[PDB]
């Protein structure tokens, strides 16, 4: 496969929280105080993600912006659900493949997120200031269920019983 | 051509200060302050870029780590000339067809750099803390040659008269 010399190549590992596989490949010296963050930050953090058919991110959230880049393969289907309680999906890819795709997507902060893709897709995903477990979310099945009635179908398909 | 297809699509224009396309795509609501700068910055900023043959973009340098992020195309040659006088080159491109390439490359602060495709190369390139044009140098001919006498044939090359 050139999924399986993609993962030796960039050295990734399987990722906790999800269905894909990762590596952080970068972690800025410079560090910065924000409103909201509990203690200093990394200005700017960046990772290797990719993703197979049949297994979806399941739904998450953070306190910093989330932008995503397309290296390689088909599109990704990114699902959001906003703090209104309004649903949106943006398509990340190759627009001269899939006319309504583009390279770049930036998810916006305290957002719910996920992610499904058809075939395989290598993306480089940053976040700025940079990622601290402390700042980070899994969502839970009952308790998205209970805010956002109205979702419940795509919140069954992108998270764990 | 697909280049003119991508130029109209992403709606590039002509970058002032160099050979190659562009736009400024993303910057950060956060701001911070950080030592040797002159005032606050945005985190985080994000452009589009787009490289044809023949025309180098010609050395230059700034305050911040700037993270270069492959998307279509060839592979591009990244000039580098540390503080210490020593010279480096990093190749940004496809390891399934350019084995010694990687879709990621770092350019560490205060560095002069250059670069040059062989086909075209379209890229996203990030900056943090995000650009200012009082963080910005355009590099001298006869300044650099003047500090750098060993590497005067590259330096020829990649700079205008």
């Amino acid at each position: 496969e050139e999924v399986k010399r993609l993962i030796a190549l960039y050295e990734l590992t399987p990722h906790p929280a999800s269905g894909g596989w990762f590596r952080e490949t970068y972690r800025s010296d410079v560090q910065v105080e924000a409103e909201g963050f509990d203690g200093k930050r990394s200005v700017l953090t960046m990772i290797y993600y990719l993703m197979q058919a049949g297994q979806p991110d399941p739904f998450h959230r953070v306190k910093s912006d989330e932008t995503f880049v397309h290296n390689l393969g088909g599109s990704m289907k990114i699902h959001m659900i906003h703090p209104d309680g309004s649903y949106s999906c943006s398509i990340l890819g190759n627009p001269l493949e899939h006319p309504e795709a583009r390279h770049q997507v930036v998810v916006p902060r305290r957002v719910w997120f996920a992610q499904e893709v058809d075939g395989y897709c290598l993306a480089s995903v940053l976040v700025a200031p940079g990622f601290d477990f402390k700042d980070f979310s899994l969502g839970k099945r009952e308790e998205l269920i209970k805010e956002y009635p109205q979702h419940r179908d795509v919140i069954m398909r992108c998270t764990s019983s």
